[PDB]
């Protein structure tokens, strides 16, 4: 069908099988993939995801072409995802002028302003953080972050988000935990819809989500509650809004559940990615102490002020980045005929940007592999190309939860790195691997020792 | 396609739509279809679940050489359910030749002699139930039956298949209760596989289990644990077993399942059916607390044979299980061209026998609605025909738990009644009326006042 198309057009890429495509290459994860078509073909290659053409690209001026110039007339929408539901109306899926739409009614709700106001409350989960962090340290037990960290980031959504304020470490069985708590794009399932996108339609008439059925509908009225429990945080800033068009209630539901996960999963596994290289560079973590001590001796409480005021502190979070863009490939579906910097791209290709190997292509990063926070230092800071360093994309399309989720994790860093220091311990994974699968996140999970200061 | 089926074999029956077939007839339930089908049409008739031609049958000769004269040779398989994955290998799903080895394995676990080892484990959660009951009859707030009796009827089988034992009403999070807790034939799903039972087979390939991905792999090893740590109940019964061929692992772990559920939900929706009636007639309950007491006075333990000593609680069960027969419909697959008691029967049809309607013929039952055990009495109890009365099917594919369960929840009644006694509330719905939907269950749950004697 649509297997001749790199062939033609003149760009190199591995040979495609019959209805897999390429997609017998994942064996190894997207990551690695990526890595070796970039090595092997250079600026330009093309696979297919079964029938689906999809084009790489690593030129920092075509990649700003389609992330920013040309994001509203060609590159607008992600790949198609489903099947989805209700959940089609979620910011991150919609398209075109649904998604600019909620784009627009949900772009104050991330201002430096609102952001501001969050710091309090996400303060009060600072300290719910250490005392049970204390609990693990004063027992010379070791500990697992994603558990203790994945408590403390769903802490803070619930309350960011509805006010519903809960020790999720310590009430780990009440019902709004539960729901909350509950993709791997390399799964049995996945890999079957690129195989069958064809099959899409028919689990969408057959009202199948990869968002169950049931935590869904909890939501649904857990928010038709408190829609009517409030009048009588992000959901208000939500039901605020919809006082350019109606922002509708089924549809405030499907952000509420966009913002959940995004602030839980993605949060906590990077706070988890940032605790191994602090504990594997003892040094580094020494440094940050020193810088977070000096701006708040005493220990003396983090403000929004004093969090933008800490550098190393920056530096470190944004080498994680670098080392685990957890999003791995940025993605846009080419909706014409177009031609971006001397190449010719057809109508239905993805355009596909692979951030992870970008950010550990030697070409432009000595010593990629290595842990090295220096190269964001405000000297360096300028040699870094902001079309190849992408943790949270860029242009109109970009992480809507950038500015929140940096200053939610570092708020978690200053207050815990305040009162602990970090260790490794025998069963730590060193060094860290990454998952075969389609998500970055670790092999084995991360398990350091605490020690009270 | 195969609508004009039942208009030349001269069966009566409702004018299929294309497509549908009769189905939009479900929107009152199977058994208002059933009894108006009944009513209006006599003996026989037909339907088309979409294009499944399906032949209900009144008559108890013809019911009889279906259920057992004829199951090995023509009627031996139930209605194809899917998608199922792994769990096409459980008992009540197999077919033929699997299904026979899966029956001959398993039917030494429900003799009479095993269930008389299983009383004294039951007996110690017969405890545990009133413990509970107490806590809310002391605090005269009224209970919700399913929720205790649930609680109970899940401690009984952790315990009667695993070993596992847990205050599942106190425990209510412990893990292996919330795996367990975890089919609507009428919800949005199982309507659509009916006017497409071609996407079963894409459902299949598609990975897709109607039993979750994840509580039966929670099993699968919780299982592959326990068979490593026994050797380093039901289960046991299995694995001492292995030792018409090898009955292997998964299958193992699908018949657990099987059993798991049955036990649960089923046990504890009769027990709550019971009680309901139980309050709604004070004077059956009275008399009941009398046999209880003359056959265990000082509020004895029940035992194996006092149990079945006492002959009103046995009169009040089955009058319970005319009213609510939990299955609702009995069904066997045709897989011959065949005829019964002079009727052509061809390949393919799903022969269906309606046990609730028949259950409530008024020309079986005098005042059929009414709750009268007295029916049961030894004395009426003859009058009384086993193809009309099948709360447990009939024939060698009948069911395989029903000692178990009778046994399971006459010893619950026989604890419960010693120590208490159940009023109707203001909140009891009276009559019960029951889901428009595709269970044998209540429209509202059940809902009573607690009294300690
Ligand atoms: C460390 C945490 C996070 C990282 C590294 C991250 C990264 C990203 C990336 C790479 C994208 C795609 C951008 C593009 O295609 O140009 C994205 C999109 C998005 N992120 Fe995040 N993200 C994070 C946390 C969050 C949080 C906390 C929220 C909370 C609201 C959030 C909400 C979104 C949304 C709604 C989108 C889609 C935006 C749109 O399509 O308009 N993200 N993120
Ligand atoms: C009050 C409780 C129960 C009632 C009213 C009930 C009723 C039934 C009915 C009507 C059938 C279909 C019989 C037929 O088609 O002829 C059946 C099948 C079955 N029941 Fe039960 N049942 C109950 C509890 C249980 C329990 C506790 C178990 C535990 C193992 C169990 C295991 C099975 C199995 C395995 C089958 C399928 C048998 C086969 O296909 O070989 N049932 N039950
Ligand atoms: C767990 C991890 C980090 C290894 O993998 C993913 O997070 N799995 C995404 C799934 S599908 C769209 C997704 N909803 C969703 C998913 C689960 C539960 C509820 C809702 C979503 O947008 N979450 C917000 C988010 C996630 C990450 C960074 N910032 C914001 C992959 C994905 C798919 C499509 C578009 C994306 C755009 C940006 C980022 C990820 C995208
Ligand atoms: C909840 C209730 C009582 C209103 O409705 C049903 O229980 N939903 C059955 C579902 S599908 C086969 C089923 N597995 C299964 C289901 C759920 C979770 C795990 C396994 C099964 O066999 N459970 C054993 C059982 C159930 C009832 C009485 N005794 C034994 C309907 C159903 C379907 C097919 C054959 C059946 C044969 C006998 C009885 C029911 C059958």
């Amino acid at each position: 069908h649509s297997h001749g198309l790199f062939k033609k057009l003149g760009i190199p890429g591995p040979t495609p099988l019959p209805f897999l495509g390429n997609i017998l290459s994942y064996h190894k994860g997207f990551c690695m993939f990526d890595m070796e078509c970039h090595k092997k073909y250079g600026k330009v290659w093309g696979f297919y995801d079964g029938q689906q053409p999809v084009l790489a690209i690593t030129d920092p001026d075509m990649i700003k072409t389609v992330l920013v110039k040309e994001c509203y007339s060609v590159f607008t929408n992600r790949r198609p995802f489903g099947p989805v539901g209700f959940m089609k109306s979620a910011i991150s899926i919609a398209e075109d002028e649904e998604w600019k739409r909620l784009r627009s009614l949900l772009s104050p709700t991330f201002t430096s302003g609102k952001l501001k106001e969050m710091v309090p409350i996400i303060a009060q989960y600072g300290d719910v953080l250490v005392r049970n962090l204390r609990r693990e340290a004063e027992t010379g037990k070791p500990v697992t972050l994603k558990d203790v960290f994945g408590a403390y980031s769903m802490d803070v959504i619930t309350s960011t988000s509805f006010g519903v304020n809960i020790d999720s470490l310590n009430n780990p069985q009440d019902p709004f935990v539960e729901n909350t708590k509950k993709f791997d794009f390399l799964d049995p399932f996945f890999l079957s819809i690129t195989v069958f996108p064809f099959l899409i339609p028919i689990l969408e008439v057959l009202n199948i989500c990869v968002f169950p059925r049931e935590v869904t509908n909890f939501l649904r009225k857990s928010v038709k509650r408190m829609k009517e429990s409030r009048l009588e945080d992000f959901l208000q800033l939500m039901i605020d809004s919809q006082n350019h068009k109606a922002l509708s209630d089924l549809e405030l539901v499907a952000q509420s559940i966009i913002f959940i996960f995004a602030g839980y999963e993605t949060t906590s596994s990077v706070l988890s990615f940032i605790m191994y290289e602090l504990a594997t560079h003892p040094d580094v973590q020494q440094k940050l102490q020193e810088e977070i001590d000096a701006v708040l001796p005493n220990k003396a409480p983090p403000t929004y002020d004093t969090v933008l005021q800490m550098e190393y502190l920056d530096m470190v979070v944004n080498e994680t980045l670098r080392l685990f863009p957890i999003a791995m490939r940025l993605e846009r579906v080419c909706k014409k005929d177009v031609e971006i910097n001397g190449m010719f791209i057809p109508k239905g290709v993805v355009v596909m940007i692979p951030s992870y190997a970008l950010h550990r292509d030697p070409k432009y990063w000595t010593e990629p592999e290595k842990f090295l926070p220096e190269r964001f230092s405000k000297k360096n800071k300028d040699n870094i190309d902001p079309y190849i360093y992408t943790p949270f994309g860029s242009g109109p399309r970009n992480c809507i939860g950038m500015r929140f989720a940096l200053m939610n994790m570092k708020l978690a860093l200053i207050r815990v790195l305040q009162n602990f220091s970090f260790k490794p311990c025998k069963e730590t994974q060193i060094p860290l691997k990454l998952s075969l699968g389609g998500l970055l996140q670790p092999e084995k999970p991360v398990v350091l020792k605490v020690e009270s200061r």
